[PDB]
């Protein structure tokens, strides 16, 4: 694996420590992206846990998880490139901001696609990747892929909008993930998270109460019902992955297609 095997098309995003760039694989013209990380200032310990993290990326292979392709070490410029799938539709955060700014709600069909495909991504993770809009990506074929938010971080002030009731009291619980999914799907429909506040303490008060507005009336009672169940205060009242996928709303066409 050599950087020379690829040509950079342009930069998609830039963080404090590295960049994400759209690239083209020379051999066959495949369009991909890479994360460019300067590890020059890292300690041996930091570099070791970087290797271990990257190894985990190689472990997951699933149609609804952003696919890892390659890793390239350029020891000359002390840069590491992590090559992954290009998702032409971008991230969900951008989609929500767009709807919010342009005052246009998303189709129920699109929300069902996200629910179906992220629930399957979650199911694979649980077999053995934060559930947040900025970490969910869309390809050019109506597919939805869960990213590695560890990549965004490697490139406190934030309000933890999606924190579950049990998590703010200790997590380590698969049903906590269902709560976060509920928040995400809620925000996709409402163009705002179900619980808002200016501080974490205020937010926590609202979460504990467990009340929120119905998603907009353009969305079916069936869709509102399942999202509302995911936002139950009791983890054991939230539906499992299996129970979500059994919902009559979810059909073959909402799943991934090559
Ligand atoms: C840090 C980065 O993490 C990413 C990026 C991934 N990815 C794969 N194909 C993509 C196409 C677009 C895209 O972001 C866009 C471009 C600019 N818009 C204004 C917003 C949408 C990202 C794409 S996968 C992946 C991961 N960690 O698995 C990232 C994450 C969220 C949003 C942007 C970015 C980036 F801009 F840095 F790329
Ligand atoms: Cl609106
Ligand atoms: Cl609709
Ligand atoms: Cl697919």
């Amino acid at each position: 694996s050599r950087a020379e095997d690829y040509e950079v098309l342009y930069t998609i995003g830039t963080g404090s420590y590295g960049r994400c760039q759209k690239i083209r694989r020379k051999s066959d013209g495949k369009i991909l992206v890479w994360k460019e990380l300067d590890y020059g200032s890292m300690t041996e310990a930091e570099k070791q846990m970087l290797v271990s993290e990257v190894n985990l990326l190689r472990e997951l292979k699933h149609p609804n998880i952003v696919r890892y392709y390659d890793r390239i070490i350029d020891r000359t410029n002390t840069t590491l490139y992590i090559v992954m799938e290009y998702c032409e539709g971008g991230d969900l955060a951008s989609v929500i901001t767009k709807g919010t700014k342009e005052r246009q709600y998303l189709d129920e069909e699109f929300v069902l696609r996200v629910m179906t495909q992220l629930t399957l991504a979650l199911k694979e993770c649980h077999r053995r990747r934060d559930l947040k809009p900025a970490n969910v990506f869309l390809d050019g074929k109506q597919n939805v892929k869960l990213g590695d938010f560890g990549l965004a971080r490697i490139l406190f002030v934030g309000t933890p909008y999606y924190m579950s009731p049990e998590q703010m009291n200790r997590s380590y619980n698969e049903k906590s993930d269902i709560w976060s999914l509920g928040c995400l799907l809620y925000e996709l429909c409402a163009l705002m998270p179900p619980f808002t506040a200016f501080s974490q303490k205020e937010l926590a008060g609202k979460i504990r109460e467990g009340k929120f507005r119905r998603i907009p009336y353009r969305y079916s009672d069936e869709l509102n019902e399942i999202i509302t169940r995911m936002l139950n205060l009791k983890d054991y009242h939230r539906p499992s992955v299996e129970e979500i996928l059994e919902n009559p709303l979810i059909l073959e066409h909402h799943h991934h297609h090559h």
